[PDB]
């Protein structure tokens, strides 16, 4: 009558089901994060292992007074010295609640012909879970906690945002005024401040505003933590007088006066929300740039000014002269085009060191003034960091992305702060 075993080994389960249910995060380990014993244990952070020889599965706990994990024996009892296999996955979720799936399974010392509990599925009731295996890997132990992380690394975010005359106009592309809808630019506030509201939900974190048209501004250069009143951004963000429409599209000093910001911030968990609506048209040289016939005047006859064999401006001194500046007002010219998405590219492989991830959002309803969105955040893509693009056609689509982007944040935190 083997049923004794198997029932033992289902009785395990149920405690393991009965510890979890009482976790607020959770988290998957492997052969990386748990060899057994105490063995890379993670502070504050208890577990459910295997039990470094195999057969006990082992159950570690945080006492918290002695600053130390205190071994247990999962359930009661012990079995009749069977070699032990445990596997955790993410089975997905139901309505809200997401699923887990204990997978345990023995065979006897010197045999064959295992026997085992199938594979069990089990929702928990917190949505805090993350997986931290990688490519080869089981998932056989998890780590978790009761009360959250008592504060952690404080995160930077910069918002890179366009100020060019094409976010005057409708999201559509239609005129301001001929038609009762708002403008790109008033949408753009609104749904920041949205963002910005349920940003501070995050807790240690600080957010300043960059503005780039012509050249890049500082809307509010100084990174405000939203844990001491939101206020402050918010009205900046709203000021009627700052923040207008008016210039060419020049995305490359835009990531300059971001990236430089964030760099100079300790937050270890830096991030650039940059978002355009129109065709990178413009860049800003260095003045050596400024020599023999390399600068073709077109302005007056073609409307632009291009540079042969440009010299980008990279310095960290951030200043602007038109005599240094390339442009298209026509936005036509696929040589202005190309060296503006490179003016970027260069600034991102050069003042975006420790940044997370860049996250490039194209807000317009034109369909092809956001057709480079993607080409750019690739080219960004080349300082090392991630790179996520997305197009918002629409207010609603805007303000989906945006809540999105949050969710990420949060996501990073939680994963990096706990394992």
């Amino acid at each position: 009558r083997e049923a004794s075993i198997q029932a033992e080994m289902r009785t395990s389960m149920q405690y393991v089901d009965r510890t979890v249910g009482k976790a607020t995060s959770i988290f998957i380990l492997d052969d990386s994060k748990f060899k057994g014993s105490k063995q890379g244990l993670t502070r504050e952070w208890s577990y459910i292992g295997l039990s470094a020889d195999g057969k006990k599965v082992m159950n570690y706990v945080w006492n918290k007074q002695k600053q130390d994990w205190d071994v247990s024996e999962l359930g009661t009892k012990s079995l009749y010295n069977m070699k032990l296999d445990l596997e955790f996955k993410t089975e997905g979720a139901y309505q809200d609640n997401r699923l887990i799936s204990y997978n345990l399974t023995g065979k006897y010392p010197d045999t064959n012909n295992k026997l085992g509990i199938d594979t069990a599925i089990s929702a928990l009731n917190t949505k805090q879970v993350f997986s931290k295996v990688a490519k080869g890997k089981k998932g056989i132990a998890i780590a978790y906690r009761t009360d959250p992380i008592q504060g952690q690394m404080n995160i930077a975010v910069s918002f890179v945002f366009d100020t060019s005359g094409s976010m005057d106009w409708d999201l559509q592309g239609r005129n301001v005024k001929k038609t009762g809808n708002e403008s790109r630019m008033d949408i753009l506030r609104k749904k920041s401040v949205i963002m910005i509201k349920d940003l501070a939900e995050i807790g240690n974190i600080s957010v300043n505003l960059v503005g780039f048209s012509t050249s890049a501004k500082y809307i509010q250069q100084n990174f405000s933590n939203l844990d001491n009143g939101t206020n402050t951004i918010i009205a900046t963000i709203t000021k009627r007088e700052n923040l207008n429409p008016d210039g060419v599209t020049n995305p490359g000093d835009g990531l300059r006066y971001g990236m430089i910001s964030l760099q100079s911030q300790p937050a270890q968990l830096k991030y650039i929300v940059l978002l355009t609506a129109g065709i990178p048209n413009a860049y800003l040289v260095d003045s050596r740039a400024l020599y023999a016939g390399n600068r073709v005047d077109l302005s007056q006859g073609a409307g632009r000014v291009t540079f042969n064999n440009p010299i980008y401006d990279l310095s960290p001194t951030l200043g602007y002269e038109y005599s240094r500046l390339g442009y298209d007002l026509y936005s036509r010219d696929s040589i202005t085009r190309e060296n503006s998405i490179a003016y970027a590219g260069e600034v991102s492989k050069k003042f975006g060191l420790g940044i997370k991830r860049v996250n490039v959002i194209g807000f317009s309803g034109v369909n092809h003034e956001i057709a480079y969105g993607q080409s750019l955040t690739d080219r960004i893509g080349e300082g090392g960091m991630e790179t996520k693009y997305v197009s918002a056609t629409n207010e609603e689509a805007l303000q989906k992305t945006f809540s999105d982007i949050k969710k990420q944040i949060q996501q990073d935190l939680w994963f990096v702060s706990g394992p």
